[PDB]
């Protein structure tokens, strides 16, 4: 099965205890029937642990994406055995999809370290990923850049975690808007009972003028309501400033169609890595 | 005449005295040069400075290429009449063609401040851009990840200034390996005299390890030898960390293409805004 081809960089920097995963370019990716071209992206990480994810940037209409990204995995040498390095290869749109137009795993026993690995592979069929199951948001962004005011609609949410026992969750939204590592403003969405597909459809507003909105994050997060007891995050995600990748590509379409209201379904993400990336 | 549209934003922010320039997208690019699409990118520039110059990066094979890029010049608001904004649209070749798609000038005298302008306008026909002539230089680079060697090989220069009076110039080149703003290794060519088309075909190594060579930063600087007196730059270029448009695409294949000498041509620049971006 033709699925094109993924040149990567694979190395262990013994000095810093990290291994060194570059995502060069693909090629030959599969034409499309029904659109034309693709809009890929490669998402990397080291299974068991399919927390931690890290995406290339975006690339539009394209079979034969060069992407020049570097990406790093802090661990041991000691504990590389067991790990296997996944580089899959997405076709982006604005759906909670995860199209996976092909990928290539590297299980670390079949790496000679001490040498840089740097080659091309055929990528392989994948219909599923490794995936930690929290659930997807979709939201809507829109920037008016004369009036320097953000709009940021909570539409709906699928998929969501179970947080109650014996039950579904009661989930409810929660926006942040970041600069610089500082809380500028906070919103919350109504609390949905017993349901893991809440529709809100609630619209919120911010004040950033033209001369910030390049430096802005917005973050936002879903939690579980509990009346007796701790609101557990199920998940989150963040567009702006450092995002990357569907998120990057969001927050980019919203600068480039000013006045208009662009939605996007989004993966959530655990709370604590997302964290470490806005850190 | 159809060039197709550039998309950008203007705005001036009186906190920092500073003219605010983005490009957001190009659009319907005319299916010219170098087959089906082009290798387009946008020099940003503020006349009649014409000495300091600002590049996108190079999208590949488009002719609807979204850039999302940001570019300032501090400019005290009392100063800027007489001031025109220039956004040229290049495409990309490896050649000194200097082919120009289209561009569109913005008169200051023409500017609404005090609001945020993003618009669409039409391309036009330009042959030649206000350019500072200080001449071409044409260099190799070739990088071998295993053995961590990277080889620069100075090929020639041409259109060289004139740095001797009732006469020509007598041009050596010198190779800088940086690091962090810190000086690792010094080249420098024989010497070519009464020339402004110096020949040189020389190849100079060093050694940088896998772990190292995307920090690293080569600049090539051409200067006119005087026996008798100081030895006047004419003109510099750099590639690697954080250089930008024809000088990062360089980098970026030298990286793509490992084993391979990439040799492409550079329009030398004014030493004192080269220095200030590797500041
Ligand atoms: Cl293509
Ligand atoms: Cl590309
Ligand atoms: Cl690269
Ligand atoms: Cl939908
Ligand atoms: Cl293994
Ligand atoms: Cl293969
Ligand atoms: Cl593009
Ligand atoms: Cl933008």
């Amino acid at each position: 099965e033709k699925l094109g081809k993924l040149q990567y960089s694979l190395d262990y920097d013994f000095q810093n205890n990290q291994l060194l995963v570059g995502i060069i370019q693909a090629a030959e990716l599969p034409a499309l029937d029904m659109g034309g071209t693709s809009d890929p992206y490669v998402k990397v990480f080291l299974l068991p642990d399919k927390k931690k994810k890290f995406e290339t940037k975006v690339h539009r209409k394209t079979l034969n994406p060069v992407f020049n990204e570097q990406f790093t995995f802090k661990v041991p040498y000691s504990e590389l055995a067991g790990k296997t390095l996944v580089m899959a290869v997405y076709d982006f749109d604005r759906f909670s999809k995860h199209d996976i137009i092909g990928e290539f795993k590297v299980p670390m026993n079949t790496v000679d370290f001490g040498h840089v690995t740097e080659e091309w592979r055929d990528l392989q069929s994948a219909e599923k990923e490794e995936q930690e199951k929290l659930g997807d948001i979709c939201f809507s962004l829109r920037y008016v850049p004369t009036a320097g005011k953000l709009t940021v609609v909570i539409l709906e949410a699928k998929n969501l975690k179970k947080m109650d026992v014996g039950g579904l969750s009661d989930p409810y939204v929660k926006i942040h808007l970041m600069q610089n590592g500082k809380r500028l403003k906070k919103k919350k969405t109504t609390i949905k009972k017993n349901t893991l597909n809440p529709y809100y459809n609630e619209s919120f507003s911010f004040e950033v003028p033209f001369e910030q909105i390049q430096k802005v994050q917005v973050v936002v997060t879903v939690l579980d309501y509990d009346k007796i007891g701790k609101n557990d995050a199920i998940g989150k995600v963040f567009v702006g400033y450092n995002s990357t990748g569907a998120e990057l590509r969001h927050w980019s379409d919203m600068l480039a169609n000013p006045r208009r209201p662009i939605a996007q379904w989004h993966t959530l993400q655990v709370e604590e890595e997302v964290d470490a990336m806005l850190a």
